[PDB]
Parts: C-alpha cells; structure tokens; sequence
C-alpha cells in the first residue's frame, strides 16, 4: 500500500509492472475546485481541500470537447480523441514516480496540444510510466480547459477575462511547487515539455511573469506562440464572444448580462455552435485561444520576443519532416488517405483557397510562385507535394525556425532537432510521410516495449531520444554521451546548426528551409 | 578479407572486421555486403581522397571537394551495387545533354550544371553555378571541411565525410 | 569538521580535501555529491580518480555479488530485506573470509566491493556528471607517479619477483595480461600487445617488464587522471597537474620497479623533515618544497613556492596541457604526458 501526504490531504497510488521493474502511478489528482455553474468561465479557483484517503488509481475525466468524427473506426485519427468521460469537472493531474521511490528527482511536465479545443493528458501515447522507469525522472501531465470553455474571452472582464485554460496550466505548475518533494521530487528541477499548442503553450509560460518562477527549462515539440494558428487578437475574441452569444441566443446588452446568459447553456449548445463563429474556418483553425489579456499576457508576443522580454534558461525547439500532411485530408480537394492524391495545378489553386480563405489574390499568387517553380521532370505528385510543404512550412517549421533564432539572440543556448522517421506502425498512407505528431511516441518510449511491434532500430532510436530529452531535463545539454553518439551543437544565429534524428545516422545540418522561410517571415506578413 | 588484403596479418584484418561490423542494427542482412562495399571504397578511394585535400589546401590554396550521389538511371549492373566507381564520367562529359539518349530531364539538369561548374573551374579556379540560384560551393579548409552534395533533388552544404571510417584508415591502419 | 574545528581554532571555510589512490578517487567522488558541496573548499588527487577503471562498481555486478555472498555464507533467502538480515548475524571473520571470491576472476587491482550509483551520494553514472560539467566549481591539484604499475606485478604476473629482476619473455608478457584484463577478447588483447610492443628497439631484455609495468599504470591510473583533468578544466576552473618521479632513497623494494604507486605520501607528509630518519639532503629539499605548494594550495588555490626562486607551475589548460615534474634536480615545464598511449586507452579500448 502506497500513501502519500500531500498540502490538501492524503493520496493514494497504485504499483504498475514495467520491463522487470516498479513504478508508482497516482492518476486523477484535483487540482482545483471544479469549475461549474457559478465558476464557467472564471479562472480556476483554489481547492476546498481535504480529509480521508483520495484514491488517484484510474484517469480522471477528460475536459469537454468537440470530438474528431472524419474517419471513424480508423486507428490513425480516433488515438487523438479522448478516452475517458468528457466532463466541465475535469481540473485534474497525473504522476508518475520511479520505484523505489527517487531521493531529489527531475521533473517532466507534458502539456497536450489539441488546437486548444481538444486533447486530454489520459492518452495512450502521453502515458509517463515508461520515462519513469528508464530515466529516473518523475512525470506530471495535467488536464486544462479548451474551447471556449477555456478561451472565451470579454478582456477586462473578469467573469470571463480569457486565458482560462492557461491559468489551469499555471495552476498545475503552482501545484507541483508546492506539492512534488513529497513525492520524491526536486521543485528546483522542473522542465515544461508539449507538443503543437502544448508547445505553444509552454513558448507562452516563458513569456507570463507569473511563470518564471514555476519551472527550470523548456522543449517546444512542432508548435510556438510565433506561429499563424496560435494567438488571437482582442479584436477577433470579441468578433466570436459576441457570435457565440448571438447563435445561441444569448445577445444581451450589458456584457456581464452575455456571460450569464452563456452560463446556462447547457454544455452541449457551446460546442455544437463553436464551429462556426468564424466565417471561413480552415482545417488548422483555433476558433478560442490565447489573447492578449493584460493578465498571463501583457502584450503581443512578436514585441516581447523581439525586445527580449522572457525567462532566461535553456530550450530545445524542433520540428518533423512532414508537418502539413495531415491537414490535407480534413479539405483539400483532391486528397484522400485512401489513395495517393496525385493533385491537379486546378487543385493547387483550390487548395490554396482553403487554407488561405482571405488573403488576396496576388498573395496566393505569390504562394504559388515560389513553390512551384518546377526542378523538375514532371514527376506528377509534384502539386501534391507542394501544397503539404506551404501547409508545414508557414505553419509549423518557419515560425519554430524564427522562435529560436530571436530566443538566442539574447544569450541563451538552444538546441535545435528535425525529426525525419515514418513510423514502422504508421496508420496513414506512404505519401503523407513523417507526419505531425508521430514523433510523440518516439519521446515518450513506447518502442521500448518489445511486445509492441516496433523494429529494433526504431527500439535504438527511442532511447536515445529519450536520453537526449532527461539529460536535457536534469542538465540543459541533450547529449547522449556514452555510446560514441554524434555531439548535438547548440544553434545561433549565423550558423544555425540543428541535428537530424533518423534510424540510420545522424548529421549535423545548417540553416533549414533557408529559401521557404525568407518568404514566409520577410515576404508573406506584408500582404 | 582475405581477397583484399592478401598480406596484411590476421590482426590486422580483425581490426578491420571490428570497425565495420558493429552494429546499428536490426539484421538486417544486407549487413556484411554492405559493409564489404564500404571497407573498400573507404580504404581506396575516399579517405586518400579527403587525406590528399586537407593536405594541400594547408598550404594555402582554395580546394572544392564533392560527393557525387546520383545512380544513372540506365546503370546496368543492378541496385545493390548503388552509385558505382566510374559513373560520373558520363555526368561531367555531358551526355545527358543528348535527348535521343533517354536519359531523364532531371538528369539532364543535373549535368549542364556539373559542366557549368567544371568549366567555371578551368576558367575562373571557381566552381560556382552563377546565374540559376544555385547553392554556393565553399572552400574546402581544415577544422570545417566543407563539402557540396550532387544529386538530382537538392544540393547540399555538408562537413567531414566518412569522419570515423577515416580515422582508422589514416591513423590506425598504416602501422600494421 | 564543518561544526566543531572552529573550537580547534580552525576555519571551516577553507578545508582542502586530499588523498590518495581510492583516497583520490573518493575526494573526486565528494566534488561530485551534491550532499558534500558545502562541506570543503577545494581538493587534491593524488594517483587516483573516480573515472579510473576500478572506481565504480555498475549496479548490475553489484547485485551479482551481494547474491554471491548471500549463497557462500548460506545467506540466500527470497525477500531481499530477509538476506541482509541473515548477514547481521554472521560474525565479521565469516565475512571477510568469503569477501575474496565474489568475483568469478579477480585482478590484484580488483575492488570486491566499492562505490556504486546509488541515487543518494551518487544520482548518475560519473561519466556523465563529469562529461555535462555537473561537479563542484574549485581548484584542483592533480597528479600521477611515474611508475604506477610496477607493484601490481608482484601479486600474480608470471616470472615477476621482488627478489629477481623479472626479466620475462613474450609468452610471459601475453600471459601477464591474461592477469590483467581476465575478459576482454583475444582481439582487445592483441591490440594492447601491438600498441605497446613495436620495439625502439635494441633487445634489450628489460623490454617485455618494462611494457607491462607501463601497460598497468597507464591504464589504471595515468590515462584516467589526465582525463579527469582535461575535462574538470574546461569548465573554468584552475587545474595544477604533477608527475612524481623521484624514487626514495630508502624504498624496500627493488630497482626495476622504480618510483612506485604509493611512494610519493611520505613526501607530501614531511617524514624527510626529519633529519634521523636517514633521507638524504636533497630528500630533504624536495619534501619541504612539496609541503610549501601544498599548504599554499589548500590557504590560497595557487600552488608556487613564491621564495625560493622555484620554477613556476602553470595551470593546466586542455590544448597545451603543462603539467610540472618533481625530482631531486631540477622541475621542469613539459606538455603533453603519455599522449600516444592514452590516446589508445582513451579512445580506442572503451570500445572492446
Ligand atoms: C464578424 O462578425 C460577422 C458574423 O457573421 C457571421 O455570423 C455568425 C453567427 C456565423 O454564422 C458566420 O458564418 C456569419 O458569417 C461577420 O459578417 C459576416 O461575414 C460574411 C462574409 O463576409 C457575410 O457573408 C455574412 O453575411 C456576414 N454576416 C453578418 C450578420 O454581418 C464579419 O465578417 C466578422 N468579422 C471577421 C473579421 O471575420
Ligand atoms: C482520390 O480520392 C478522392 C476523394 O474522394 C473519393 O474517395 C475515393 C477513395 C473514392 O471513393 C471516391 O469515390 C470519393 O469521392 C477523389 O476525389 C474526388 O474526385 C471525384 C471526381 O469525380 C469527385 O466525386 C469528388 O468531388 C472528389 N472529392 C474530394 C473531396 O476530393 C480523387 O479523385 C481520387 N484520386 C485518385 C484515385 O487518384
Ligand atoms: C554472476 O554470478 C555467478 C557466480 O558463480 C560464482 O559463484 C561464487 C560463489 C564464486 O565461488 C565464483 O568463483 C563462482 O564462479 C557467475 O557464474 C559462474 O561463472 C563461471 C565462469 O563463467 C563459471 O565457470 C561458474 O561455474 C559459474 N557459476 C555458476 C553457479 O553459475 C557469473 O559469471 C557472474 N557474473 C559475472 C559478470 O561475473
Ligand atoms: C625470478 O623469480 C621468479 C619467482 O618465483 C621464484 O622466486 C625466485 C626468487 C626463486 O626462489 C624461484 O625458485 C621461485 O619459484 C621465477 O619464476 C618462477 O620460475 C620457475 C621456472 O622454473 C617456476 O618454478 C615458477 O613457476 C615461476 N613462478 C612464478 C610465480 O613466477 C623467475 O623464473 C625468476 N627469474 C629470474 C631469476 O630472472
Ligand atoms: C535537491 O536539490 C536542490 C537543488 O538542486 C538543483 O539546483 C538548482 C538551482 C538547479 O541547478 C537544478 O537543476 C539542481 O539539480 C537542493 O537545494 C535541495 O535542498 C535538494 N533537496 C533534497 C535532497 O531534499
Ligand atoms: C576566519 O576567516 C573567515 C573567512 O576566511 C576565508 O574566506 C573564504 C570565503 C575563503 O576565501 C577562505 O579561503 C578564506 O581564508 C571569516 O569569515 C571568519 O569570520 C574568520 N573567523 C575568525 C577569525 O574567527
Ligand atoms: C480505495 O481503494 C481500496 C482498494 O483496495 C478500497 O478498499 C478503498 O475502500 C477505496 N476507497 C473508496 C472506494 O472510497
Ligand atoms: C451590468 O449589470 C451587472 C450585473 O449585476 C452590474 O454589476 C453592473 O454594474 C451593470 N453595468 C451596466 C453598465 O449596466
Ligand atoms: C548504450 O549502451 C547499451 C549497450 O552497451 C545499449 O543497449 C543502450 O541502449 C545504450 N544507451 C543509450 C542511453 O542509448
Ligand atoms: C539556367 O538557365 C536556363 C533557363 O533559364 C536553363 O535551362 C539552363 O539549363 C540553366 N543553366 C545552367 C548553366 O545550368
Ligand atoms: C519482507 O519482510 C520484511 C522484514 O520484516 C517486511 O518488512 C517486508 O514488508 C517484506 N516484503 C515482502 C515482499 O515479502
Ligand atoms: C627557503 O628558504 C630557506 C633558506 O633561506 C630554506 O632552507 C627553506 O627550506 C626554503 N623554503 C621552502 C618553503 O622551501
Ligand atoms: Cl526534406
Ligand atoms: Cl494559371
Ligand atoms: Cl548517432
Ligand atoms: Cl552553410
Ligand atoms: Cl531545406
Ligand atoms: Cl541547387
Ligand atoms: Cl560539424
Ligand atoms: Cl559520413
Ligand atoms: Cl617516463
Ligand atoms: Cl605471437
Ligand atoms: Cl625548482
Ligand atoms: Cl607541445
Ligand atoms: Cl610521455
Ligand atoms: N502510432
Ligand atoms: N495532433
Ligand atoms: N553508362
Ligand atoms: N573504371
Ligand atoms: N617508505
Ligand atoms: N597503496
């Protein structure tokens, strides 16, 4: 039996056999009071508190949220869809410790991505125990709000002031500084770790001056604040609170009157209405999100960026090979993952239209130009190819690429990785390649299971990833030094060296993507 | 082993064996072949190769290096056999220049840029593509050892080629 | 001594730690242990550190031999709290007697039972603390005998004798090193002979004995010092680095085996201070120089003898590596030590 002591009151784990060894879990810790009837809306408030044995023994419920019904009954898109109850009661986090029980341990916080309107830290490939039981290190992952039940925001007004899913993140993070020496834990040696608008997220905790003090360094997984899809501008949040209000019926006058009206709705009304407040939506849209509260942010993130103004520590940044692929099916005409999607120029041209909805003409005239300039044959997948480089590269690897030469320009070792392996497992067709999101699995060691059904040289791989990532945790430097492994350079500007990370070699490359990205960060914000 | 180093003594050969055969990993059995291929080519052609160019360039002079990495697509010995000895001739004479010759387009862009490159060379001592955004060629100095990659898709900007392979064969192997 | 030396009229903010052999391997482990940071100033290894090849014990051959002391002492039990128990009542003789074969071949450098990664004074393997720059930011005095190995020979290596010049053949040599490096390849094993045994040349019977006294001692000791040395230092800090090679006048054992492992101590202590003791004069002067850059070393992080018009010892940086030789006539400025074979130790022989 496995009882620990913490401010709030006793918990109680379970004991988990993996690869020959132990590992405690402690699954579905509150973390604040449930935000319901009254607090919808707010920022999360700090909890009642207890007595008698809390058992964390299963996943708690997941947070409310519009699910992924394009393809169903198929494995490659519904492992991202949620796996417990969905629920407004859902402020809750997971633990993870090595056995026996570490003296001064390392900290891995995961936060998910989900565009901000969906994830939940209960799944399978953000299950902690494998870290756990190979690096020592402790693993904490937390649920937090999305959608608009996260994001809605009315800035100034606190009965809905935005920002609320990143105050539960801050919140987590508060927790486990006051909470994790019980456990074994080092307070003093926490990392943030998370992926697409987790990695956004943790790029915006290294902004938020109420985060300085909650966490030690930084891993950013294909996603930064910096990127097209991840702040919204005031003017834009009031544009969908109020369309939100007036599809649901809710137009009132006094704006705290609006707030009230939305708080009793049920939660199904907000969801099924979500979707729409945008007139022209894309499949990468972020209908709720971060904005500029004057609060966890107090100014647009390009300035802050620029003018130096973040936590000083070390980050490891980095990007897959393929980031646009998967966008392509949910829209694109011409697309399918059930055939190859050789694409006409016609559908190119279309293409653009729908993940550029408005944006003129000459600057989806000018996308064109610049990636289709044909080197050469013809070669018929060659549209097909292209229009997943503009989606990957304006989205995800350039504004990556951009956050890490500004971050280091102010003295600061980064250390930069373009991961480059298609997964022996991958449900998703040859074409779409190394695609967003397939690295995940990669970091959290699941090809250390041998039951598993991966390769060998992917079982290599992974744990050598897994390496890099705690001996960046524990040090702020990602080698893996005993098994003569290629020394990782850190990246400055000039230079700008990154490592690939493959299952044959790997290299020490420069400058990626050099000619995409001069247009997509000098060109393409003018238009 | 034996084939190629007819006398060269049996310590001298394990030596061989040990750092070609450790594995990384699968089995993957297209292993031994693979590296037999690479014993070879690493010990006769491209170390002296890279030795020759540090040496040189040491004293002053500007030096290209190159690493040609495209298989013709009439080659007609088969694919295990890759990117074989001999092979770029063809490339840097020009004829898939020559369209009757069913070469691919791809291929005859490839080679008006390596006789662009050449001829720059003999004319300028710089083998620069000036004028169709192509990738710049570095010199090649000690400590960096720059190199430029050719291939049909994209040109690459690399550094030190064949690292560890080379160590052995420059330093270990000559005191056997 | 960090609470009661002060009683003593001692101050408890300038502590060096030094010592010897497993002595200099335990100092290097203290700069390691986070729980001993706060407790010591700055630190002096001599013949001896935590990255040498029989410092630290894997958690894997430490759980082999604890279960093999189990079984000898008729200890093996199930629950693993039961066989440390069964343990407490053996009385320390039975203990002690078992102790010497844990191991299924042991080496007279072997180390039945030492430090281990424990995730208490120890939380990774030192390999990497040191190679991630994770040790205590001092000044360190680091330094090396020249004829570490020789003492090793006479516990076990065939045709070796304190009473006889050891002259040995290459059989005996071949065979030495089975001694030496139980297993190890046939492979591994020839390298070593190759490396050390292309000949300079005269034949010269003394050939084969002196290879394998330099076989051992730059394995187990020179190689690993240099190492720690290179790699403390380029995170910043002052590093002094010695070669002793004056042999004791009075030493017992014989000529061939030179300035031995361990015969440097009764210099760093003063015994040649002491004028009946029947060291020679210049004994004398040597020792009383090597306790002045000591004790300044431990009061002030720089080790000169500033008075004497003695020769200045550099800081060691990696590139030029100075290190400072001790000898009766003259201390010179060389670069350098061993660099040929500890490049073989260093980064070839990890990989057998
Ligand atoms: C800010 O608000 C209006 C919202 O109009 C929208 O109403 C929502 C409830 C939703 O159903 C949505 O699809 C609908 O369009 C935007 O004005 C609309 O814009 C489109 C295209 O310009 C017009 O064809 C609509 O008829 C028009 N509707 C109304 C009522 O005016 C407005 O564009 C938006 N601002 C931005 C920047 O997107
Ligand atoms: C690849 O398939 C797409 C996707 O749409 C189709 O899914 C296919 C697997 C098949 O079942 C097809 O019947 C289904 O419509 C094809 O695109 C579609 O093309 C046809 C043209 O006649 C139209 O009916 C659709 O408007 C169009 N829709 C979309 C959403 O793309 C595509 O042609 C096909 N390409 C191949 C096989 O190379
Ligand atoms: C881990 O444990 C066994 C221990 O075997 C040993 O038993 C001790 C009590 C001691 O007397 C010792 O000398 C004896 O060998 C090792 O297995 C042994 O290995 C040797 C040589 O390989 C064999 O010839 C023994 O018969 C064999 N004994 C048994 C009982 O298996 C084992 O090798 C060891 N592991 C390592 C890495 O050294
Ligand atoms: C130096 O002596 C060694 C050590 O063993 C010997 O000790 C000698 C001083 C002497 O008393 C001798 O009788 C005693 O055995 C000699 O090695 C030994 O050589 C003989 C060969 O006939 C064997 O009996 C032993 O197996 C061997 N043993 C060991 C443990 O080394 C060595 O030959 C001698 N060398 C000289 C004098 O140059
Ligand atoms: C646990 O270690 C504490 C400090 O360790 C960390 O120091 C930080 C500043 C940062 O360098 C981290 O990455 C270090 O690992 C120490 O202050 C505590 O007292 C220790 N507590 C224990 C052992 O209970
Ligand atoms: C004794 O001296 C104390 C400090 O001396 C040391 O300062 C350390 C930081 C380090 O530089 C040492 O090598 C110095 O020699 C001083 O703080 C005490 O108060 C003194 N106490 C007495 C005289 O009682
Ligand atoms: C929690 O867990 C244990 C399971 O052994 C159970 O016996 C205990 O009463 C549980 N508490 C509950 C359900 O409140
Ligand atoms: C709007 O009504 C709220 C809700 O009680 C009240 O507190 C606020 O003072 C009102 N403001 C205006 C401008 O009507
Ligand atoms: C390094 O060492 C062992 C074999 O010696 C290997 O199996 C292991 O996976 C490697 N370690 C890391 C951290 O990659
Ligand atoms: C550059 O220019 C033309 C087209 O503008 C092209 O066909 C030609 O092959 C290129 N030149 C070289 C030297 O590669
Ligand atoms: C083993 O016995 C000890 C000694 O009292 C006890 O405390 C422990 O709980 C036991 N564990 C197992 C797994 O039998
Ligand atoms: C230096 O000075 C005296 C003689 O002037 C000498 O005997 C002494 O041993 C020397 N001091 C040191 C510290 O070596
Ligand atoms: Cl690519
Ligand atoms: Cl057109
Ligand atoms: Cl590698
Ligand atoms: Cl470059
Ligand atoms: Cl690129
Ligand atoms: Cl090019
Ligand atoms: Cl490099
Ligand atoms: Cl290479
Ligand atoms: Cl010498
Ligand atoms: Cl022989
Ligand atoms: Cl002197
Ligand atoms: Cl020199
Ligand atoms: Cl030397
Ligand atoms: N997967
Ligand atoms: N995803
Ligand atoms: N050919
Ligand atoms: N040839
Ligand atoms: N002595
Ligand atoms: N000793």
């Amino acid at each position: 039996d496995i009882i620990i002591a913490t401010k709030n009151g006793k918990v109680r784990g379970m004991q988990l056999t993996v690869f020959g060894g132990t590992v405690t879990a402690f699954l579905g810790i509150p973390y604040a009071q449930p935000p319901l009837g009254r607090l919808r809306f707010k920022k999360p408030q700090s909890l009642t508190k207890w007595s008698d044995i809390w058992n964390a023994t299963k996943y708690a419920n997941s947070c409310c949220q519009n699910i992924d019904q394009s393809f169903p009954g198929f494995h490659g898109s519904e492992m991202w869809n949620p796996n417990t109850d969905l629920s407004e009661d859902c402020l809750y986090l997971n633990v993870w410790i090595p056995a026996p029980k570490p003296k001064n341990a390392t900290v891995l916080i995961w936060i998910y991505g989900g565009h901000f309107q969906t994830g939940t830290s209960s799944l399978h490939v953000y299950d902690g125990k494998f870290l756990a039981r190979v690096e020592r290190v402790i693993v904490v992952s937390m649920n937090y709000r999305v959608g608009a039940l996260g994001f809605l925001a009315l800035p100034g007004n606190p009965e809905a002031p935005g920002n609320m899913g990143l105050f539960d993140q801050q919140l987590a993070l508060q927790w486990v500084q006051k909470n994790i020496a019980a456990f074994g834990g080092n307070p003093k040696s926490v990392t943030l770790f998370g992926e697409s608008a987790g990695a956004a997220s943790v790029s915006l905790h290294l902004l938020s001056p109420g985060s300085h003090s909650l966490f030690t360094r930084a891993i950013l997984q294909s996603g930064s604040f910096n990127a097209p899809w991840a702040v919204t501008s005031l003017y834009e949040a009031r544009n969908r609170t109020l369309n939100l209000a007036k599809l649901t019926g809710c137009s009132r006058e006094n704006e705290t009157e609006i707030i009230k009206c939305l708080r009793n709705k049920d939660p199904q009304e907000i969801l099924l209405n979500e979707a729409f407040v945008v007139p022209y939506g894309t499949p990468l849209s972020v209908n709720f999100g971060p904005t500029v509260d004057g609060d966890f942010l107090t100014d647009m993130p390009d300035i802050l960026l620029e003018l130096g103004q973040f936590k000083k520590t070390q980050i490891l940044v980095g990007v897959n090979k393929d980031e646009g692929t998967a966008f392509l099916v949910y829209g694109a005409p011409g697309f399918s993952k059930d055939n190859n999607s050789i694409i006409t120029r016609k559908e190119f041209q279309e293409g653009l239209k729908i993940f550029f909805p408005g944006v003129s003409e000459f600057g989806k005239e000018s996308i064109l130009f610049h990636y289709t300039d044909w080197v050469d044959d013809q070669r018929p997948e060659n549209y097909r190819e292209a229009l997943g480089d503009v989606v990957g590269d304006y989205n995800f690897i350039c504004p990556a690429l951009e956050f890490t030469k500004k971050f280091s320009e102010w003295g600061n070792n980064a250390f930069f990785y373009y991961f480059e392996h298609r997964s022996s497992k991958l449900p998703w067709p040859e074409w779409m390649g190394v695609m967003h999101g397939y690295e995940i699995e990669f970091v959290f060691g699941l090809p250390l299971e041998r039951r598993d059904q991966y390769t060998k040289a992917e079982e290599i791989l992974s744990r050598s990833i897994v390496k890099r990532w705690a001996n960046f945790a524990k040090y702020g430097n990602p080698q893996e030094t005993q098994n003569q492994s290629t020394s990782w350079p850190v990246f400055k500007s000039t230079e700008q060296k990154y490592l690939t990370l493959n299952t044959e070699s790997t290299r020490i490359m420069t400058k990626l993507r050099a000619q995409q990205c001069r247009f997509w960060t000098s060109f393409f914000p003018k238009v």
